[PDB]
């Protein structure tokens, strides 16, 4: 059984988003952390974790579909250098790796692969929850200030 | 924090970031072949580079260094079992060899906690490097499909 | 319900009860080789198909069709266990197909809690499907007699 | 019987320990009388590692036949509101790390193994220290001095 | 804001302790690198206990308003051997329940009844310390040094 | 793989490890005979201590491609009384420490920080070892040899 | 103590301490190959050895003699798994050779405790014999890479 060659493609598209995220998500979470944003930290750091699983199973799928994982390519982490920056830096590569996960399950529908479709319908899911978190952050931002905001994720 | 020590720590933590990804390769590899016990060793094998990466994160930033994430190596990926332990192998030797580099700059400027931790991830590659060296020989001593046989199952 | 979606679902229960049966004889085939480890797999290859097509049939009466439990197609039944396994994979792809097809049908119609229990069942065989690439795959790597070796124990 | 100077160098860094003992301690009570009861409670976690370390050294002289001094107390370097405390403290321990390596320096040289190995554990600790210091005053700089006071009247 | 004599008094107290922390810490340690753990055991839990008063000194002289000395630390009495050192201790011990008396008569002149108690429960530590002392030394008379030694010598 | 003259120093401490190993077991058990008993399990841990080292130090010598001597058994420094076998085992731990310094300085020559840290585990070991034995002889000297035996005839 | 008795306990002894060390080295040779279940069952036969030479080291110090740790004799080491196999087992034949000259000697002159506790060690030796030949019994059986292999893995 060879997978479709162009579903193949959007899969390791996918799993290159989650690479990015991986690192970026890392990173911003031992920044929080060293910057004693423990909260945050501790967040964010579970957002990388996340992203490493759905790496797995796209690793996963890809490999049952006869198909090679691209775990070389890295694209552009957006790492920010304050709370609101990287913030918004989560949000704008959320928001891209929706649209990639949203023409991926297209091209999964198109040529009748259902399951590759439920597994990414599944992390599309799982990205929207983290949007939500984003915009929820940001928007507290907004409510509370940049400083009351900051004073309840020192502390976990 | 020493502008060279911090240099020495992103190039470890470049090696981190490239061993993290072939040994995670190869672990799923070795799954979808149905080769368990490989892939579950190689998995945890791939979660020790994870924490070396955290550890040398965490330091980089304490010593308000930069760590880099971004710019992954080349990953040494087999396409049979024999080639998969060697190009780790392979990525272990170098490993250890940045290793030993970084050890001596951080002894010339007394960076002794940063030694320390050099240090501690130098006795978990040389762990690493015993377990391929003897999976390799075991493949001398028993032939290729008997040590395969013997990893199939958990 | 839609007409062709009942049809459909009747085709896959067909496909069902055919895999029951093969699976189950493969099953007691190799227990009594003493190929013990192979034929408790196949035992719960053979309840998985079990519980699907109760989930079919449970599904055609809701839509108030028939479910069609006396018309079974031809068992692919191997005369050793490289051809017992690439007859299961031979009915899987077969399975799938009609899955599809038979998905394909439902969204049409708007029938999507059809489409689901299907999807569903569509993950189950391809599972089923990389569980049997896996094992031919095995018999390649360390040949038929290990592979069996390495079954007959549970 | 022990390396004459490595000797001195265990009774430098002693006194150091002694001082950071008294320092933090104090430091941690008066927090404690301002109600500031996170901090006070974490600098008189700092206080009993400082006197872990001396007790370490204390130790260590003892066998290398020398005389721990107890008797020679440096300066205390003591604030007068939270921000001046906590950079009395990394003042203290900034020194107390190159104190830490000129000793190790000096065991290598005489190949001391195990007295540098006690004292690289301490500097460990000291760096730590370090860590949770610069990191507190960075907070007060990213919150403000009342937000992070407020952070840490409870416990 | 308390008296500014009695302050004085209270600053004094804690400067004995802070002599018999240091004294009896490097005795227990002297002991345990001689072997004598019972001992060694036995003065560490007296250096603790003088620990345990001058945290509720500073406390005490805190809420007073009142700045606590830890600066200045007077003439540790180091021992030569077992006999020395127990006589040191039981020096330093004569020394503080003077100045201890001294300061309950200040508190008691100035109607400070809370600080005069807390020094009454710490006078009552150290004549329980004198009491071990002089029962120590006593037994070193009845049994001879070795036989007391000995009988130290394992917890 | 691993440099020659490193896995020569390995094989010379383990050559004194295999000394120590019999000297040990051998004082322990004469201890027993002469119902010293305390002495006799203390003297058993030590022995037991070095079969530790000398398993550790023949994995790291094989893991480095050499190959391990236990074939050479130098000279067993055996006591005829308890203060003889004693000053036997210091005089050993000497001599193996001043050995085990040798090594670590040509492991750190040649980059061969994980035996380095190997033996200065296995070192600071050894000076526990010699602390134990110093501080035994120095007992024997404060209360006597008979008082010191009779405190190690019963466990 | 007879003399001559005490004389053949410390030969006796002097077996067991090549025993001790051809034994541990040999199991650390099988663990550095990655037999681990060969590593685990020699490291035991080397600890069996060290209880048998404390026993004959107390036995002596009753006596009145000195035991004798100082003289090790040649240690038998074999480089390859047969090899190895062949050398302990060549060890063990010639202990228990002085094994029974020491208890003809222990009966002569009546010291029937001394000759119990060689009894006992005899035994012992007789059933590391058992499983040696055994083990070179089945690399015959079923070939030396499938008696390797089943020795890979505890
Ligand atoms: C910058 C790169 C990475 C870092 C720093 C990192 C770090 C970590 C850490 C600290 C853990 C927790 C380990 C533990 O303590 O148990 C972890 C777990 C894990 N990692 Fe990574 N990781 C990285 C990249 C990856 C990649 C690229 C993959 C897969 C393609 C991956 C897969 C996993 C998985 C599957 C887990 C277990 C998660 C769970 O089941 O809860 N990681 N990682
Ligand atoms: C101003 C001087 C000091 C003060 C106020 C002080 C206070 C304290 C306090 C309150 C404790 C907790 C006791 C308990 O609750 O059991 C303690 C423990 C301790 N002290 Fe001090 N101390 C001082 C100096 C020292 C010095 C100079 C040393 C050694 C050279 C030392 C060694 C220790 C040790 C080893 C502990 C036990 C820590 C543990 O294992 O948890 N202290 N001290
Ligand atoms: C190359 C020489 C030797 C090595 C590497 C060695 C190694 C060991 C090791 C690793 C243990 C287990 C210790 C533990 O983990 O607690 C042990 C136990 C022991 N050893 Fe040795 N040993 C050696 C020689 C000897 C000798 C020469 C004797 C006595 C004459 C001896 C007597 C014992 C005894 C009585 C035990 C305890 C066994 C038990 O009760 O289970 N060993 N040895
Ligand atoms: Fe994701
Ligand atoms: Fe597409
Ligand atoms: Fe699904
Ligand atoms: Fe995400
Ligand atoms: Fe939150
Ligand atoms: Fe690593
Ligand atoms: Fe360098
Ligand atoms: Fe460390
Ligand atoms: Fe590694
Ligand atoms: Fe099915
Ligand atoms: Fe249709
Ligand atoms: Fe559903
Ligand atoms: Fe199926
Ligand atoms: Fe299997
Ligand atoms: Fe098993
Ligand atoms: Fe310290
Ligand atoms: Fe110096
Ligand atoms: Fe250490
Ligand atoms: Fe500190
Ligand atoms: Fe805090
Ligand atoms: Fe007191
Ligand atoms: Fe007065
Ligand atoms: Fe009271
Ligand atoms: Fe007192
Ligand atoms: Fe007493
Ligand atoms: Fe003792
Ligand atoms: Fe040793
Ligand atoms: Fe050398
Ligand atoms: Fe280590
Ligand atoms: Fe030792
Ligand atoms: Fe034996
Ligand atoms: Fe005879
Ligand atoms: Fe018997
Ligand atoms: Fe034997
Ligand atoms: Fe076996
Ligand atoms: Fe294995
Ligand atoms: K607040």
């Amino acid at each position: 059984m060879k997978g479709d060659k162009k579903v193949i493609q959007h899969l390791n598209k996918i799993l290159g988003n989650e690479l990015i995220a991986i690192n970026q998500y890392f990173l911003h979470s031992r920044m929080w952390n060293d910057w004693g944003l423990k909260r945050l930290g501790a967040h964010e750091y579970h957002e990388s974790i996340d992203e490493m699983k759905h790496a797995d199973k796209l690793i996963e799928r890809i490999l049952f579909l006869e198909g090679l994982p691209n775990l070389q390519d890295l694209g552009k982490l957006l790492i920010g250098e304050n709370t609101q920056e990287m913030l918004q830096c989560d949000l704008n590569l959320e928001l891209k790796a929706t649209k990639d996960l949203r023409e991926a399950i297209v091209h999964c529908e198109q040529v009748h692969d259902y399951v590759s479709r439920d597994l990414l319908k599944d992390i599309l899911e799982s990205e929207e929850e983290h949007i939500d978190y984003l915009e929820t952050q940001l928007g507290l931002i907004q409510k509370v200030g940049l400083e009351l905001y900051l004073q309840s994720h020192m502390h976990e």
